[PDB]
């Protein structure tokens, strides 16, 4: 489902931004 | 699905902290 | 739901272990 | 709910990396 899926992607993107910093 | 969403808010929030706090 | 919820908790706990390291 | 679970595996995996890699 839509609002769950978007927040999952958002989390993935936050983790992608963190991966980079590290 | 209110529990899953609630946990994803918390997670999202923990990561935006961690983010910033880096 | 059960296997989704456990993995959400697991993630929270990983983030708790990360919070500490940081 | 196979998509949500799949995204949670990926996330879990990204965090155990980040973990370790710290």
């Amino acid at each position: 489902x839509e609002e769950i899926l978007s927040k999952l992607y958002h989390i993935e993107n936050e983790l992608a931004r963190i991966k980079k910093l590290l």
